[PDB]
RNA sequence: GGAAGUAGAUGGUUCAAGUCCAUUUACUUCCACC
RNA sequence: GGAAGUAGAUGGUUCAAGUCCAUUUACUUCCACC
C-alpha cells in the first residue's frame, strides 16, 4: 500500500509550474483588490495547499460589515468581481459570487459577512473564514494526505457536496485528515463506517446517531456530511474495503448501440426514456428536479404493477431524458379490485352496483371486481402519467415537459447519447 | 314472497304417484330385508317425508352389535346390501355402504353400529339413526319447508356437504328449519349470519364462536356445517339477501368457443390448463386433490409474479384440468435479488462472490444483483413445476400428472369441456 | 384421500431459513363417502 | 429550486381515504450554488 501511496501522490500533487502559477495569479489578485481598496481574504483549498493536482481554483472572499444588506452584498460583491477578473460568469442558485480566470486561473469572487462567531450566519457562505482559521494551524504538513484522499473520491465519482454528485465536499475531506492523521488511517477507518457514523472532529471522538453526520468543528449544528447520500457513503466505504484488501493505483485514476441492443434483448426488459428539453437554470436546482420527476415515474411505474428495475437520468445540452427499466413489457387489461366482505350488505350493494364488464366475484370471504386498465404497457402508462401529472415532477422540469415530451425506445433510444447511464443501470461489465 | 312460495311448492314437493313408488320400494325392501332376518331401520329423508321431489333415495341402516370388528360390518353388510337390490354399485372412500335400485327407486344400504349414545361413535356413520330419532317428532308439519330450503339450495349449486359441492347437507337444511321454524324465517335470519355464527338448536341459541358451527343436537362436538365452505356460506348469506330483496321463482330453478377466445383477447390475459388423466378414485378422494394442485400451481404462479386472477379445475370422465388465468403472459428474464446492507463485509462479500451476468449495485443501503430467469411466461414456469413437483399436488392426482400432463391454451383449448368452468372463472356474462 | 395440530429427521434454494421450495418418521384429532 | 416538519383548505379515485393520486394557504427549519 505504502508503494502505491507513493505513485499515487504523482497524481495528487501540483508540480512546480502549476503552483508557480497559482502564486502569479494569487499575486495578479491582491494587486487588483488592492487597488480598489476593497477589504477580502484568500480562504479554501488554494490558501490551505489542498487543492487536487489539474483542479486549482482560488478562492477571494469579499468581506462586508454585517448590517449590509443582502441586496448590498450581491450588487457590491459582483461589482468587485466583475473588475478583478480576465473573464467571467455570473451564475448561481441562490447565493451571489463571480466565477473568473486570472492569469490562467479559475477564481471564485464571494461576498460574504464579517462576522463575530459564525453562529447565527446571514449568508450562505458565513462559516468559510472560520473553517480556514480552524484549519490553517491543524492542517499543516498534511496537505498531500488531503490531495490523496480528493484524489480517491474524484477517481470514484464521489468528490463534491454538490446535488449533481451528492458526495465528499473538499472541505469534508480536510476535517477527516484532521480526524485520523492521514489517508490511509482514515480508509482503514471507514471500513466500519455505518449509516449512524457520527464524527465530532471538535471533541476528537466518534459516536452513534440517527443518520451519518461529521460535526462542523466551526458550527455544532453543522453537519458537514449533509447532502452525502447513504448510497454513496456505502460506496466509499465499500471502496476503502476493496482498496486495502487489494491495494491499486487504478483506484486514483477515473458499448456500440448494437451490443447494447442485444443486452436489452438477452434481458427481455422494457427500456425507455422520457425525452423534454432541458430547462436553462443551474445544476443545483435542475438535479434535485430530475431526481423528483425519476422517483414520481418510478413510483408511478410500481404501483402500476409494471415491476420497474431502476431508474437514471441524463442532462445534455439541450435535452433532459429519465430512463426506466421493468420487468413488465406487457401487462393484461384486466385487473381484480378488492371488494367489502359478504357480510356488511351496504358495501357489497354499493360494490355491485357498479356496471362493469366481468361480474364480481366471492373469494376468502370476500367480494373482488375485475376492472378495465386504460394502458397495458409501461410507455403507454408514462406518457398518460406524464401528460396529466406534469406539475408534481418538479418547477422547472414539470414545466418542460407541460410543453414537450417524448417516450423514446430500442433503436431509436440507443442513438441518443444515454448509453453511458443505460449500462450503469443494467450493471453492464466489461 | 308467499305467492312465490306457493308456486315453488309445486318443484319441491313429490306428486302422488312419486310417492306410492317410494312405498312400494319400501315395502319391497322390508319384505327383502326380513326374508334374511336382518335387524335394520329406515332413517335420513325418505323417513322423515322430507326429499325432494325428482330426488328419492331411501336410506336402509343395518344395526350391527358394537363388538362386531369394523371388517365384519363392511363383509356382513355388503352381503346384505347386494342380495337385496336389484342392481347395485359399490364405490365408497372409507365407510362401506352398497347403492342400488328396487322398484325403480335408488336405495343405499348402510350398515352401522347400534350404540347407546352418539358418543365415542365407532363407525362414521352411527350418529345417523340418532339424527333420525331427534328429529322425528320434531320435523312433522314442516316438511314442505325442509323441502324449499333443499331446493333453493340446489338450484343455486350450494346443497350437499361432499367436498364436490362443500355445502349444506339435507340434516342441517331440517336442523335450520326446526331452529327457525320455516324456510322464510331461515331466509330473513341468514341474511345476519356471520362467518363467526353459532347456532346452537338443542340450546335454542345463536352465539359467536371462532367459526361457523351448527352443533350436533345429537353431538355438542359436532359440526354439521363443517364442510360448507367460507365462500359457500357468504354466496348462501348473499343469496338470501337477493331473495328477500327481489322474490323470484328463479331462486328455485337451476358460450360457442369463439366468443370465449374474444373475451380472453379482449382480457388480454394468459388463460392455460393442466390437462393430465383422472384418477380411477372416487369423488370424495378425487376433489380434495384438484383443490390441492390448483392451489399449489396458483401459488407458485403468485410467488413468480404471474400475477394469477383466479383458478378453477373440472374433471370429465376421463380427463382433469386445472385453469388458470395470468395477468402477465411474458415476464422479463432478468429480475433483483436482494442482498446485504452495506455494512456487513462478511455477507457482501459472499454475496459478490456469486459469479453473474450483470454486476451488483447499491440502491437505499443495500446490495441487490441481477439474476436470470429460467423461464419467462405461466405456462413455461407450469411445465417446469408439474414435472418436479408432482408429488406434491395430490397422492393420486400427482402420480397421474407424474405419467403424464400436457398445458393447453388457445383455439385448442377452447375445445375441451372446460368452457363452463372458464366462463365462471372469468365473471362471463350474459 | 384431504385438512388441522404436536414432536423428530432431511434435501434444495439463499449473503442469510426454525421463517421460503420440498422430502420424511411418530403421535393426536377432524372432514367427505350414509 | 429541492428536502423535512407544523397547522389549515380542496379536487379526484375508491364499497370505504386523516391512510392512495394530486392541488393549495400559512409558518418553522435544512441542503446545494463558496
Ligand atoms: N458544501 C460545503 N460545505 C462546507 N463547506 C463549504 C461548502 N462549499 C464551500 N465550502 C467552504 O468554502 C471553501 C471553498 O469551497 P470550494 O472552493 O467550493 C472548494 P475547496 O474546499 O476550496 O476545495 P477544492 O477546490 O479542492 O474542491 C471550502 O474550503 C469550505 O470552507
Ligand atoms: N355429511 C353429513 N353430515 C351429517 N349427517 C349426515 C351426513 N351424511 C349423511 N348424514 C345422515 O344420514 C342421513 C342420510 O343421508 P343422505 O341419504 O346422504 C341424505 P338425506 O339427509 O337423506 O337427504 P336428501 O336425500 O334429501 O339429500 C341424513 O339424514 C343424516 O342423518
Ligand atoms: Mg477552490
Ligand atoms: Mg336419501
Amino acid at each position: 500500500v505504502e508503494e502505491i501511496l507513493e505513485k499515487a501522490l504523482e497524481l495528487v500533487i501540483p508540480d512546480e509550474e502549476e503552483v508557480r502559477k497559482g502564486r502569479e495569479a494569487e499575486e495578479e489578485l491582491r494587486r487588483r483588490l488592492d487597488e480598489l481598496g476593497v477589504e477580502y481574504v484568500f480562504v479554501g483549498s488554494y490558501a490551505r495547499n489542498t487543492w487536487l493536482k489539474g483542479s486549482l481554483e482560488i478562492d477571494v472572499f469579499l468581506l462586508f460589515p454585517e448590517e449590509f444588506s443582502k441586496e448590498e452584498l450581491r450588487e457590491r460583491g459582483l461589482e468587485i468581481g466583475k473588475a478583478v477578473l480576465d473573464s467571467y460568469e455570473i451564475r448561481y442558485a441562490e447565493h451571489p459570487y463571480v466565477h473568473g480566470v486570472v492569469k490562467g486561473v479559475e477564481v471564485d469572487v464571494v461576498p460574504c459577512y464579517k462576522l463575530k462567531e459564525p453562529k447565527n450566519i446571514k449568508s450562505a457562505v458565513d462559516r468559510t473564514p472560520f473553517h480556514h482559521k480552524w484549519l490553517e494551524g491543524r492542517i499543516k504538513g498534511k496537505e498531500n494526505e488531503v490531495r490523496l484522499l480528493k484524489g480517491f473520491l474524484k477517481a470514484n465519482g464521489i468528490y463534491g457536496a454538490e446535488y449533481k454528485v451528492r458526495g465528499f465536499s473538499g472541505y469534508l475531506c480536510e476535517l477527516l485528515i484532521v480526524f485520523y492523521g492521514s489517508f490511509l488511517e482514515t480508509v482503514k477507518n471507514a471500513r466500519r463506517w455505518t449509516r449512524r457514523t457520527v464524527i465530532d472532529v471538535a471533541k476528537g471522538e466518534v459516536r452513534k446517531g440517527e443518520e451519518f453526520f461529521v460535526v462542523d468543528p466551526v458550527d455544532e449544528k453543522r453537519n458537514v456530511a449533509a447532502n452525502l447520500s447513504l448510497d454513496n457513503l456505502a460506496r466509499f466505504v465499500h471502496l476503502c474495503r476493496e482498496f486495502m484488501e487489494a491495494p491499486s493505483l487504478g483506484f486514483f485514476k477515473p458499448i456500440e448501440p448494437e451490443r447494447l441492443r442485444k443486452i436489452v434483448e438477452e434481458r427481455g426488459t422494457a427500456v425507455f426514456a422520457v425525452k423534454f428539453r432541458k430547462p436553462d437554470i443551474v445544476d443545483d436546482n435542475l438535479y434535485p428536479q430530475l431526481e423528483r420527476a425519476s422517483r414520481k415515474i418510478f413510483e408511478f411505474l410500481e404501483r402500476e404493477n409494471f415491476m420497474p428495475l431502476r431508474s437514471a437520468f441524463k442532462a445534455s445540452e439541450e435535452f433532459c431524458y429519465l430512463l426506466f427499466e421493468c420487468q413488465i413489457k406487457e401487462i393484461s387489461r384486466v385487473f381484480r379490485r378488492m371488494g367489502p366482505q359478504f357480510e356488511d350488505e351496504r358495501n357489497v350493494k354499493k360494490f355491485l352496483s357498479r356496471n362493469r364488464a366481468f361480474r364480481p366475484f366471492i373469494e376468502n370471504g370476500r367480494w373482488w371486481a375485475f376492472e378495465m386498465r386504460k394502458f397495458t404497457t409501461p410507455e403507454e402508462g408514462v406518457r398518460s402519467y406524464a401528460s396529466t401529472h406534469w406539475h408534481t415532477l418538479g418547477k422547472n422540469v414539470g414545466e418542460s415537459i407541460r410543453e414537450y415530451f417524448e417516450i423514446i425506445s430500442g433503436e431509436k433510444l440507443f442513438k441518443e447519447p444515454v448509453t453511458a447511464e443505460l449500462c450503469e443501470m443494467m450493471g453492464v461489465k466489461d
